[PDB]
């Protein structure tokens, strides 16, 4: 009926932010090589205030080489004794978010691992002190090269944490200067890092903040007990349509409001990977086409413009927040500066399902809901009204509410998937960019050469890595190879997916059935050494190692193979060839219908060989095993 907002028996927990990812894994990978003025466009969108999504919070994974959702990151280490400040595009990403917003807060994640540091075994607690000089060497080079200051660091992504690991982490990191750096555990679930908490006192000394993931909008009393900030550190991951808005909309409020929770991190930041790989098109807003420019700002990006531009990291929450009688929720906070701001969301259950949990059904009906300003907040005559409808109306600024009759009260009428935000604050603004070109598909000629003497970026675009690192390379001993592109993992990592065993990057238009790809080829390994072109491949990301297609394999030591699969279990065709390391090769791959044929240097090697059909992927490019191979001249045309 009456709902009272009021502060005078204190306030809630303190506001730590509104954030998303960027990695786990290659999510942000599509958006580099986007034109001017769009890349710019999209990043105001995603980071400039009052402006779009307007995000208080950026966290991003530092890349370990190995697989971790939608392709691998390159790692900072890739071996002993190597250190790199320059691979990637994470630390690109955080310059320009702070360029954007100066206050920004930043954090740092490993989902994976070079395997290096297992030291013989695919696990990073072997030798934990090896472990923490490799985090910390990451976040020293944020400082040290790009001018970041990392504000949160992790332990393992949804993986065992080991709690001398993390106290050798802090030691280390004060050891270094770095005592300012904050640390989240687990990343995972509640339990155990929550009772660990509370059983362990050095241990809850050194843990700033539980991050948890996907809670549903709920803790655990361990948690509660902890005393320890509560955040949700990833959740979202649903497609952004109006389902995806309305999924983030309700948990926004809700974390707090039934789970204690000050921030929630949605994974994805921008939706700009291929999206026919694993969670397509589960970002905030979605940038997957460079060679267009064509992006979409999704409804998610209002959703989050209704809290984001009207809160920031160090507000608190009242007391007074809650549930509506028929549905729906409320949050309130303020600045201790005399502003409030109210988020009201009314999402129905059949338009707000998350992928993780599905919530069983509940009712949300047509309603009237009166507030009434108590304490300090009664003194307030004015708000600001901003309204979303969900299914569509986007952050569109209504008329200003007026309490003059000293009541401190108001009244709404709600209906079903919407949000209301009422705020003193005068600064709300729904930014805006002429339209981005029209969608159009990959180009069916690509070519690309390689030929950048100081690329901007480690590796080429589009050529999204699914296992191993594929990056720019120059040769001075070479004249027609002087730059290529080449795979540079010489072990698995400590893997967080499945990564496969044979490296690979994919490219184009997974509609493609139809195809001809091309590529000079160099095998470094003698004896032992292979790699291969392939089209129509069909899975990638977190499920690399399904990957079907038709792959041409030339191996060192004389040898060819046709397979249908990556892992190379079925055969189409196979024989010898005049194929040994250290030369290069062009290779062919034809592939039309139910049949494919292959040439070497020019010549044809086999033809009219059966393959499946029909079939649709990418073409792709890769080595044997995790061994160093170069690539020059990529081309490929190709249907759809
Ligand atoms: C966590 O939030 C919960 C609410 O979700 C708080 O628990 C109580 O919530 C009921 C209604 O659900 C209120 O009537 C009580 O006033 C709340 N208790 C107290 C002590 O305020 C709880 O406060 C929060 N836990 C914390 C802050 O540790
Ligand atoms: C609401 O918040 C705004 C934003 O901070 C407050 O305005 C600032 O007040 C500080 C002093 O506390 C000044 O140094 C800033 O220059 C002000 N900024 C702007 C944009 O005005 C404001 O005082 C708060 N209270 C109310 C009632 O608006
Ligand atoms: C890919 O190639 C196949 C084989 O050439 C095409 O399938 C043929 O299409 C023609 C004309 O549409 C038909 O007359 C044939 O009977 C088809 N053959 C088979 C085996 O189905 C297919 O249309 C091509 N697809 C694209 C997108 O170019
Ligand atoms: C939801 O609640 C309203 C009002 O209580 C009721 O009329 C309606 O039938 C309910 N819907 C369902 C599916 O129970
Ligand atoms: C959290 C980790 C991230 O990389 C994704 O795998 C996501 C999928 O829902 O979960
Ligand atoms: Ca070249």
């Amino acid at each position: 009926g009456a709902y009272v907002l009021d502060d005078s028996d204190g306030l809630g927990r303190e506001f730590d932010g509104i954030g998303a990812v960027s990695g786990g894994g290659a999510t942000s990978r599509l958006l580099v090589n986007y034109p001017e003025p769009y890349r710019s466009e999209i990043l105001d969108y995603l980071f400039k205030p009052n402006f779009g999504a307007s995000l208080h919070i950026l966290k991003v994974e530092i890349g370990g080489d190995g697989q971790t959702t939608d392709g691998t990151e390159p790692s900072h280490m890739h071996y002993e004794l190597d250190e790199n400040y320059f691979r990637g595009y994470e630390w690109w990403l955080m310059k320009e978010a702070k360029k954007r917003n100066p206050d920004i807060i930043l954090m740092g994640l490993p989902w994976s691992f070079p395997g290096w540091l297992g030291k013989g075994f695919s696990w990073p607690y072997v030798n934990l002190q090896l472990t923490a000089y490799y985090v910390v060497r990451w976040i020293l080079g944020a400082k040290h090269y790009h001018d970041l200051d990392i504000d949160y660091i992790g332990i393992w992504n949804e993986r065992p944490f080991d709690a001398n690991y993390i106290k050798e982490l802090r030691k280390m990191l004060d050891y270094q200067g770095l005592q300012r750096v904050r640390i989240i555990a687990s990343d995972n679930l509640w339990e155990p890092i929550s009772s660990s908490l509370l059983l362990d006192q050095e241990l809850w000394k050194v843990v700033d903040v539980i991050g948890a993931h996907y809670p549903g909008t709920y803790t655990v009393w361990n948690a509660k007990m902890s005393g320890k900030k509560l955040w949700s550190s990833e959740d979202f991951s649903t497609i952004n349509s109006n389902v995806g808005a309305g999924c983030w909309s309700r948990i926004l409020n809700q974390n707090y409001i039934n789970g204690n929770m000050t921030s929630t991190i949605a994974w994805n930041l921008v939706a700009s990977y291929y999206e026919e790989l694993p969670y397509g098109r589960s970002g905030l807003m979605t940038a997957q086409e460079p060679w267009s420019g064509h992006y979409v700002v999704a409804s998610p990006i209002w959703v989050s413009a209704h809290t984001t531009q009207f809160t920031q990291p160090g507000w608190y929450y009242l007391k007074t927040v809650g549930h509506l009688e028929k549905g729906g929720s409320y949050v309130a906070l303020t600045d201790g500066l005399g502003n409030l701001t109210i988020i009201i969301e009314t999402m129905s259950h059949q338009h707000s399902m998350c992928i993780r949990p599905y919530l069983p059904y509940y009712n949300v009906s047509h309603q009237l809901a009166t507030f009434t300003l108590k304490g300090s907040l009664r003194e307030i005559q004015e708000l600001q009204v901003w309204y979303t409808k969900l299914g569509r109306l986007h952050f569109k600024q209504l008329d200003t509410l007026w309490l003059l009759d000293g009541s401190g009260s108001f009244t709404l009428e709600l209906e079903e998937d919407e949000i209301f935000t009422l705020t003193t604050l005068t600064t709300g603004r729904k930014g805006s960019y002429p339209p981005p070109p029209s969608s159009k598909p990959f180009p069916t000629n690509y070519k690309d050469d390689f030929n950048v003497e100081y690329p901007l970026f480690s590796e080429a675009p589009n050529f999204a890595d699914q296992t191993g690192v594929f990056e720019y390379y120059m040769n001075n001993e070479d004249r027609e190879h002087r730059f290529t592109l080449r795979q540079v993992l010489n072990q698995r990592p400590i893997t967080w997916a499945a990564d496969a065993s044979s490296t690979i990057s994919v490219i184009g238009d997974h509609h493609w059935t139809n195809m001809t790809v091309q590529c000079d080829v160099y095998i470094e390994t003698p004896r032992s050494g292979g790699v291969f072109i392939a089209g129509r491949v069909n899975k990638g990301g977190i499920l690399i190692r399904s990957a079907t297609g038709v792959f041409f394999w030339i191996f060192a030591n004389g040898s060819y193979r046709v397979t249908a699969d990556l892992g190379g279990w079925i055969t189409y065709a196979s024989g010898h060839a005049d194929v040994t390391a250290k030369r290069w090769y062009t290779l062919t791959l034809g592939i039309k219908g139910y049949f494919a044929f292959g040439m070497l240097n020019g010549t044809i090697l086999w033809k009219n060989v059966r393959v499946k059909y029909p079939g649709h992927g990418w073409a792709a490019i890769g080595t044997h095993t995790f061994e160093f191979a170069q690539f020059d001249n990529f081309r490929v045309e190709a249907a759809r």
